[PDB]
């Protein structure tokens, strides 16, 4: 792998992304803003060299929901390894649902879709996660993670609607909470027509060669997930990915699963949360040391 893509830090950082405004497909309580309301809110920034991406904690919400942002790449990759090293990522805050992942070109699912940091309201563990259109298994083996579901079409008929195939960290410092106690960490993501890997890296023990120019993913130990075998054909199932970067509230996945989670007892429903109760979303809040992309 050399590199082809590094995102740099601050503004430079951000000149690398589009803000979505529009509502929010998973039609959670938010208000996905422009970059310039969202640096007049202190939604965006730097922090001690970091770039940072954080919701609004201290106004009551209104409107289509609490302001947050959602960066999507301008580039786009199809073959490589993406690699984002974090300081801190949005916290296990109820209510919110955040997400560092990649959606391919095209109507979705068709060009697939890769969920590398993802959970909802008090999550301990992080979710990788794909989704794509049918006709895409994968093996349970290769992996130190914990198989959810292996069938990865967005409407796979034994699974929930839209849970892709999912692979669950064992590592309580894989998401959240436990990922900010400890200073963050890195995710690895490897894209090969062959399939795709995850790594997790907690703070400290990331490998001499994951941050340079050029990192061999063959050396590394037993990635957290991995998503491969002959009942996927994954060239065809992933054209070019870019990468995305939002913290979304209630919706489709925390809105609905607020009443028998351990959020329950904060507010009748989730958006109430949201929306009365600024000052409980302080954390959420990603800090980047940095990102890059590589290619093979
Ligand atoms: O992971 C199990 C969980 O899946 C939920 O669907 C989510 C999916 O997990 C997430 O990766 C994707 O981004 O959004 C879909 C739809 O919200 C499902 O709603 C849960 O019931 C299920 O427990
Ligand atoms: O934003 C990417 C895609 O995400 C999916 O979860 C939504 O259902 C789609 O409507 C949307 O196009």
């Amino acid at each position: 792998y050399h590199l082809v893509d590094d995102y740099g830090r601050g503004n430079g950082f951000f000149d690398k992304f589009n803000f979505f405004t529009g509502d929010d497909p998973t039609h959670g309580y938010v208000d996905y803003v422009s970059r310039d309301v969202a640096a007049g809110a202190g939604l965006i920034g730097e922090r001690d060299g970091r770039t940072y991406m954080g919701v609004d904690f201290t106004n009551p919400a209104s409107g289509r929901g609490r302001r947050s942002v959602r960066l999507e790449s301008k580039n786009t990759y199809e073959h490589g390894l993406i690699v984002i090293d974090l300081a801190h990522m949005p916290g296990s805050v109820c209510g919110t649902w955040p997400a560092f992942w990649t959606l391919g070109t095209g109507d979705w699912p068709y060009g697939g879709e890769i969920d590398i940091i993802e959970g909802v309201n008090d999550n301990t563990f992080n979710h990788m996660v794909l989704h794509t259109s049918d006709g895409c298994t994968i093996d349970n083996d290769g992996f130190t993670g914990n198989l959810k579901t292996s069938n990865c079409y967005v409407y796979a008929p034994g699974q929930d609607a839209n849970a892709g195939c999912g692979i669950e960290a064992t590592d309580p410092n894989s998401y959240g909470k436990g990922f900010n106690s400890i200073g963050g960490g890195i995710y690895a993501t490897e894209i090969t027509p062959n399939g795709i890997s995850i790594w997790f890296f907690p703070r400290g023990s990331e490998p001499g060669d994951v941050l340079g120019d050029n990192p061999n993913p063959a050396n590394w130990d037993t990635p957290a997930a991995k998503f491969a075998g002959g009942g996927c054909d994954w060239e065809g199932k992933f054209n070019a990915q870019r990468l995305i970067f939002d913290v979304t509230f209630c919706g489709d996945w925390a809105g609905n699963v607020w009443g028998i989670g351990g959020c329950a007892s904060r507010a009748a429903n989730c958006v109430d949360f949201v929306r009365d109760n600024p000052s409980a979303f302080a954390e959420s809040y990603w800090l980047v040391n940095s990102l890059r992309v590589y290619a093979p």
